[PDB]
């Protein structure tokens, strides 16, 4: 099971837009992480599906944050970019051959697919229980305070 | 992210082979769940490498849990078919480019990944948490006590084929 490359690329960004005064195109995104423009371009783009990120055009446009940090869980970040699909998919297989679950004892989930989903709770929950806030916070104490604003600056030169 | 898709049917495998007083081959298992005898075999053969499952030669041979169902759990059996990897992981993205920050002073893991770390630790501990025997027991509950019963006798009816 592998999480969508996009997710470590998109979370930094949200990170990185807290800090930014202004909007910030992807392009400047994608020199400051040093990576491929078109690439980040996507990762954007599902954010922006998401309601997390807008673009606003222009030659002064580029990506804003559409509501503030404490108010984007990292599960918010993680199903724009990886999807909202949980990781397991119960097919109904008990429902298949000569022993098949009776038509009218389908009316709960089996009892597998529903311990499953209980570690997908968990998961989203974990997810959920953090805010890019939270990130932005121990970044300035890890850091130092400069940090982030050092890096905001670069992102808006020219703007 | 999406699981293999053999974690469903290796659950229900394990889940099945606690009634079975006998190895059970991957073809009658396959009979039971309508599935292509050689795409459950592959699951069983991931079993089997994880020490989950042991296969017994024969004629009468087949498949036997190695340990009792309250020694297995849904972890065990999803790492065995989709992987011990994490599904995140780090490529330490923050010392790349003009502001990358120094070698020295990345003691501790990004916070980011640390998150992503915990998420994952979370989703390991709540499969950690559950057994095999664990989901016999809400099937005992659910479909009546003669269920896996009827399964496990059925498993092992006509074993030689
Ligand atoms: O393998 S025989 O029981 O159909
Ligand atoms: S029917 Fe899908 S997990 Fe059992
Ligand atoms: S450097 Fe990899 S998640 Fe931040």
């Amino acid at each position: 099971m592998k999480l969508s490359g996009g997710v470590e690329w998109a979370l930094h960004c949200c990170v990185v837009l807290t800090a930014a005064s202004r909007p910030v195109p992807a392009a400047r995104l994608a020199e400051l992480h040093d990576v491929s423009p078109s690439y980040l371009a996507k990762q954007m783009q599902a954010l922006s599906r998401a309601g997390l990120v807008r673009s606003v055009q222009g030659k002064t446009g580029g990506y804003v944050l559409t509501r503030p940090a404490v108010e984007i869980t990292l599960l918010d970040v993680v199903q724009a970019v990886d999807g909202p699909d949980p990781a397991f998919v119960c097919t109904e297989i008990r429902q298949r051959g000569p022993l098949a679950t009776p038509p009218e004892k389908c009316t709960k989930a089996c009892p597998i697919a529903r311990a499953m989903g209980a570690a997908e709770a968990a998961w989203r929950a974990s997810l959920a229980a953090t805010t890019i806030a939270d990130l932005v916070a121990t970044v300035d104490d890890e850091s130092g305070p400069d940090a982030l604003p050092g890096v905001g600056a670069w992102l808006i030169e020219g703007l």
